[PDB]
């Protein structure tokens, strides 16, 4: 479609719109007694032009799959986002005044309970990565005409995650993506480092492969023109603005970030702004080309049962890659992402079979998670991210925000625990159960063999929320029949007898150590019950207690993880106060070191001999 | 000192050195059966020139405070680090062959049990930030002549944390810092994005304010020359190299990252490399100018007791800033860092009083933690970092690696829980107890009033490991006398009577809600015991159980945190299986939303009325 070059009346209407957006942002934050009107006001012309000249969207259906996407990365400008959606006719204008109330959904930062919000962005520096996932999806998966626009602050640009996204967009030629940089000189507590050195921003953006245009961010004409040309590259509109623009005596001043105008001041400023508005008539939104495809919503099923053989040996990391590739044959919705670790996590198997649905994210875990979140928005794909579980700690804030975003993403972290051996603690995930259990929407799978791994992948694909699958580096025996039924929140008793003296709960490598301990103890005429949780969250409390009541109330948990936040603590919280129930823990008590896997399991007190000794001490 | 321009014999000796380093890296990784010889070999000339021409250090005292610093950011090149320290005469050459053994300290990645290692770096992208902290300390605190050199991989440069460090170094004019980029074309599982596009690397470095020099990374002469001029800016030596350099048939090839040569191959390659070595004579290290000052090691004490008044109201976030500024008067070792949040965390009070010891880190939490780690190396400073606790999740991998680095840093996270009110969940720390409890060397302080906050700051300053102080946004009453004694692992019973029916454990805002619940329950003739943990890690198990035995075995925990990994789970793990002991939990069950603090405490079931109801249900 051609650019529609606006006339002076349209330009004036866009100015009027910007000023209405300023007034609303002030009114709402003054009413609330909190918020960030000066951060809204620097962005008012940008927002007016995007929503009422450049973008194409259905105003009454913000989630429509054909719409252009807008991501407010500087999420504390939420009041002006709400104001544009009232101006567009979706929100009632009276509701704006209920900003931040417990009776409203116009919360302090944007959240997906709002139809017009796809991702939550209040932790700065994350919106551009989500926008990259949306743009990648638009260009390569949906193959649709929608564009993606992301508004960032200048202080925000200090976050490394932004630059990971910058680099991703140029690697992947996201010529459907526009970043708008609100260069208002100031952050929260001081000027942003570069202030109004517009040329350095341009140099940085260009060095990272973007087409960079410096504009007057308070000129509706310059904005219309800059937004109105498509490029063959991701485009950065570097907008020189003033914080608090239009608020006389606050514009360009320190000490005003996140400070509402008092009521007396708001009334005076609003009258000033209102005196600049030429007409009350509002501009209408323009709708999109409806070329996004249908996506199916059905259950994704593996094409056959697992085909492992009991007693064969495979690492659960390898079983993950096999299972993910298998699942990719059943549905085109499955996509895989990895951070330069595909030959360690075995996501390379998916890449080999389904290359068009694999996204190489390079050594940039933060951005990888954000790409996945963006790809999952509007249910366009079902993503599986992978790296070493230890390196998901690099992305915890992205994961945390993914739950606030109500996102359905799947994460598989390999190389858990000391059982990796020789690389040492930098590579050892010992806190990943703690981290993922603390994520409110999470489901935590810890498969102990290849069969359980395949079933975990299938279940994860069909489970909402943040799904985490913990995989292991070393090879262990297949213990489950291929036709064993697995469910979220259902554990398995893998060894039992009528005279079991302890219930030993292990997972992954420690399950296999517990089975070996049972063989040791047999020599001594001591039987133990062995339980494999399958999911750590939710935990099968019923089977755990039923087991413990069969074994004189005694539970021993053994885990390749630190003591805090892992399996032992989950079990203890589940059962504390149950009469007759005792819980004893074996876990890793300190930062490990290099050695062979078996040597480290021994050193850190979580191998067969440590388990056997703990069982004997219980009994006596 | 002038540059010493090397003769051809010195250059040949540096080539010989590089080749010896290659041979050792191959021998050690072949002996181990794991490791990364091709990543060593690309860096061999760089390492030879740095250690045997450019840097100044005491070879027999690697930790000496006068020494130049070297940071191996690409930590999987550890075998070549070990080899240089054997070449320098510190390590025995035979020990190199014990790489990765449980009987050795030559672990898979560098760790500070090695005298020659200050920070652990195996999680990529973190070394440059630590190096920035070292350089900042050298230039501004020690005011010493040592320089700081940091070797990075090219794949590694995809990490956003690197670019945060890049920007920090130019903001702070770190003209004593050199980054060496090993542009060997390849990452782990594919070519690095930019491959050998040396000009783009240069453009990126220059756009971020560095003086950038492209060199042949296998030319000892070019390296000597590039390293031999100081600049008025941080300097990036952008070295074009080949992965596996010198290994015939492996050089510049895929499928060799992290793969040892077999033994048969190693023998053939080593003979080839050895045939290139002209002389066995080794170059000697050159020592430093001894101009680093004395740093005292004594206990840091507050200059007076707290001066709060019982019944006055202050937020613990404000008490933190007051206490940190006070402590800064007692010792010059205290430094403060903050990520554009100083006016929210109240670290601005320290900045006002001690500006030369405040480091503005901007909106870059990853880098902030790494700067702190670097500043703490060799005990040069005692750093206190602050931001919102929620945003420490952005830096979890840096924190995790700080514990592997045996680092003594202090972190204060504000704005915990739903009690912040209107900003909503993006700002609410609800997983920070889970995260910090999972860090092995951590001490977790949760002060409930201003007095406890001041005492926590003092105790943290004098405590080794990762200290975390959780502060709160709203004002609460002072409840402790100024002369109350506080200790790590010692809780306080703040309300008791002889007929207490439940022990209620709360902290911060929930302690105050528990005290208000006690007043509600009095009306009903029900007394409760109220316990303030002070430290969540370590937990005063003795006082908790002694309390519970006085209150019919009943414990109720109430926390402004998610259920997993917080106070309730810590208490449950501590006491599970104690006869007669029951533990009931109140916590936040899902992602919150905006509202007034009191409204959210109510919505999420952790205010006075929720506590009173849980107590009644126990009793009945
Ligand atoms: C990852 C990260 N790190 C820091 C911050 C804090 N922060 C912002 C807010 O969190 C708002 O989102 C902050 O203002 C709080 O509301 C303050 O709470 P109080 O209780 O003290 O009232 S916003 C911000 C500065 C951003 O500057 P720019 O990017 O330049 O944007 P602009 O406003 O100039 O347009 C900071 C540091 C967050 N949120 N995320
Ligand atoms: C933050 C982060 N993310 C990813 C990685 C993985 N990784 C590296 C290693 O972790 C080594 O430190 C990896 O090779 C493991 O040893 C493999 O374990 P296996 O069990 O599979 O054997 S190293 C690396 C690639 C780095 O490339 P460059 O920066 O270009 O360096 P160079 O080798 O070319 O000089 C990756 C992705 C880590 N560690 N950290
Ligand atoms: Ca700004
Ligand atoms: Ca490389």
């Amino acid at each position: 479609e051609s650019y529609h070059k606006p006339d002076q009346q349209k330009l004036q209407a866009l100015k009027d719109t910007a000023n209405r957006l300023r007034i609303s942002s002030i009114q709402a934050t003054t009413a609330a007694g909190s918020g960030h009107p000066t951060s809204c006001c620097s962005a008012a012309e940008i927002m007016a032009v995007l929503f009422f000249h450049t973008m194409r969207y259905k105003s009454q259906d913000p989630r429509n799959p054909h719409n252009d996407r807008f991501v407010l990365s500087k999420g504390h400008a939420a009041p002006i986002l709400y104001a544009v959606w009232a101006e567009a006719g979706f929100l009632a204008e009276a509701e704006l005044l209920n900003l931040r109330k417990i009776s409203s959904d116009l919360d302090g930062h944007p959240v997906p309970k709002q139809a017009f919000t796809d991702v939550a962005t209040g932790s700065l520096g994350q919106g551009l990565g989500a926008a990259c996932g949306m743009a990648y999806t638009g260009k390569y998966f949906d193959k649709a005409s929608y564009r993606v626009y992301c508004l960032l602050g200048d202080g925000e640009l200090s976050e490394g995650s932004v630059w990971e996204a910058m680099a991703f967009a140029s690697i992947y030629k996201l010529d459907n993506l526009v970043a708008i940089l609100d260069i208002n000189r100031l952050g929260q507590s001081d000027p942003a480092p570069l202030q109004h050195q517009m040329d350095i921003y341009q140099k940085r953006c260009e060095a990272f492969g973007w087409h960079a245009i410096i504009v007057d961010g308070h000129s509706v004409e310059e904005l219309c023109k800059a937004f109105g040309q498509a490029k063959h590259q991701p485009t950065a509109i570097i907008a020189k603005t003033f914080k608090g623009r239009g608020i006389t005596g606050v514009e360009d001043k320190e000490s005003w970030h996140g400070k509402p105008l008092p009521k007396n001041m708001a009334e005076q400023i609003i009258q000033e702004i209102y005196s600049q508005i030429q007409s009350k008539k509002k501009i209408l939104a323009t709708p999109p080309q409806e070329d996004a495809p249908s996506v199916d919503i059905a259950n994704i099923r593996m094409p056959s049962l697992p085909s492992y053989k009991v007693g064969d040996k495979i690492a659960t990391r390898k079983a993950y890659g096999q299972a993910l590739a298998k699942l990719g044959h059943a549905s085109d919705r499955i996509i895989a992402l990895d951070g330069d670790t595909k030959n360690s996590t075995f996501s390379e198997i998916f890449k080999k079979e389904h290359p068009d649905r694999f996204i190489e994210c390079y050594i940039a875990e933060q951005n990888m998670v954000s790409i996945a979140v963006g790809c999952a928005t509007r249910n366009r794909t079902v993503p599986f991210c992978s790296t070493f579980a230890a390196f998901f700690t690099r992305a915890f804030d992205q994961i945390r925000m993914a739950a606030i975003s109500e996102s359905n993403i799947n994460l598989c972290g390999s190389h858990c625990g000391v059982s990796i051996g020789e690389d040492g603690p930098s590579q050892m995930a010992l806190e990943d159960l703690a981290m993922f259990r603390s994520v409110p929407t999470s489901t935590v799978f810890y498969p102990s063999d290849g069969v359980a791994t395949e079933k975990a992948v299938e279940l994860a694909a069909n489970t909402k929320g943040i799904c985490f699958i913990r995989t292991s580096r070393p090879e262990n025996a297949i213990i489950y029949n291929n036709n064993e039924d697995f469910q979220v929140g259902q554990a398995k008793v893998v060894l039992k007898s009528k005279d079991d003296q302890v219930t030993v709960i292990g997972a992954g490598v420690t399950l296999h150590e517990a089975l070996a301990a049972a063989e040791l103890l047999k020599k001594e005429k001591i039987n133990i019950r062995v339980l494999d949780p399958f999911t750590i969250k939710p935990l099968d409390r019923k089977l755990i207690l039923d087991s413990a009541r069969a074994t004189k109330g005694r539970i021993l948990t053994v885990e390749d993880h630190y003591y805090e936040g892992g399996i032992g603590e989950a079990v203890s919280s589940a059962v504390v106060g149950e009469p007759g129930i005792t819980v004893t823990h074996l876990a890793v008590n300190r930062v490990p070191r290099s050695g062979k896997p078996a040597e480290l399991l021994k050193m850190f007190g979580i191998d067969r001999d440590a388990i056997a000794q703990a069982v004997r001490g219980l009994i006596t």
